[PDB]
């Protein structure tokens, strides 16, 4: 049966009852979850609408989706309006306000999520935990984070998971566009990514899984970002980045780092030094191009002893800013 509700109490008391559920304009209590997990796998979920929440200092999520072959569709026009300015304070989730993440999709599997426009997220968007997943046309609109104080508004968060496909995303917003931190059989294509920290793989390492294993992140631009495609592994961490593809990836207007592979990373800054735990082998790049803005640095490889290897670099030029001076341990047939 199909159900159409107008607040959040009411979807919850009856979400298994209903096989298409319309969540319409709903405001969703200050410090609670929207919470559609443990659907009855079929469901499809349309939001329509404005969904909005209210104003609490907590961790959230704002939102989160379970279940089996569930289709979650945002209708023509809506909008989930995180209104993150009221948290906003340059600081995210290392100081200051507790802040919710947005959108947990966790045990979400052989499932989609379709359409949906994410605005002003008070910090990370997407926590994705789950098997054989797609995300399609998702917008992340965080540009007045920019100016308003926005903060590890990261948009797409992968660990734990497998056959996550996400193509054709548009993502403005103040930290990393994917991060990867773990999981197998990934694809993200047809992006576009403005603002951020780049298309990382990682951080990896310090976790309960710290294994990267078949990624794929191709067709997509990075333009106005700290990094272009990075690579960070966790300073005296364990874990392993394996097979790991960009391909035709195009930047502009980044302003640290074009390409950035590093074994030395923490969250506060990394330490200079690499170690070499998490070992990085079988990397394509593969026509990786664009420029990097007058104070950037094109290339910056700092891999510990033995942790970099089988590396195929060909098609990568990037113009702009200056040479690295800093790179060690760089594998056979790549350069900074
Ligand atoms: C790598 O991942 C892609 C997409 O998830 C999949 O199509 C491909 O079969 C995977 N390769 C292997 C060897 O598992
Ligand atoms: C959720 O919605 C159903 C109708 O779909 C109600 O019967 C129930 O009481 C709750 O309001």
């Amino acid at each position: 049966a199909s159900c159409t509700f107008t607040d959040a109490a009411s979807a919850m008391a009856s979400k298994t009852a209903c096989s298409t559920i319309t969540l319409n304009n709903i405001a969703v209590p200050a410090g609670t979850t929207l919470d559609l997990t443990g659907l009855t796998s079929g469901t499809r979920v349309i939001f329509e609408g404005t969904t909005t929440f209210g104003y609490q200092e907590w961790s959230g999520p704002l939102v989160s989706i379970s279940g089996t072959d569930i289709t979650v569709q945002g209708a023509s026009g809506s909008v989930l309006d995180g209104d993150g300015a009221r948290w906003w304070d340059g600081q995210g989730s290392n100081g200051g306000k507790t802040k919710p993440k947005f959108f947990y999709a966790h045990s979400l599997d052989s499932s989609s999520i379709t359409g949906i426009t994410i605005k002003n997220s008070p910090v990370q968007v997407f926590s994705i935990q789950s098997n054989n997943l797609s995300l399609t046309d998702i917008t992340v609109d965080d540009a007045d984070g920019d100016t308003q104080g926005g903060h590890n508004t990261d948009a797409f968060d992968i660990g734990s998971s497998t056959y996550i496909t996400i193509t054709n995303a548009n993502v403005h917003n103040q930290d990393d566009c994917i991060a990867v931190n773990s999981g197998e059989n990934i694809i993200f294509t047809g992006g576009t990514c403005t603002g951020g920290h780049g298309l990382s793989i990682g951080s990896v390492g310090g976790r309960s899984d710290n294994t990267v294993k078949n990624v794929t992140i191709e067709h997509s631009t990075v333009t106005n970002s700290q990094n272009g495609v990075r690579i960070k592994t966790v300073y005296g961490a364990t874990g392993s980045v394996s097979e790991v593809t960009y391909s035709n990836i195009q930047m502009s207007g980044i302003a640290n780092y074009g390409i950035v592979i590093e074994q030395d990373y923490e969250n506060g800054s990394p330490t200079g030094t690499p170690t070499n735990g998490v070992p990085i082998t079988d990397l394509t790049l593969n026509t990786v191009t664009g420029s990097v803005s007058s104070g950037a640095t094109e290339i910056y490889i700092l891999c510990g002893s033995g942790s970099c290897s089988s590396w195929t670099w060909t098609g990568v030029s990037i113009t702009g800013g200056s040479k690295s001076t800093k790179c060690e341990n760089v594998p056979s047939g790549v350069s900074c």
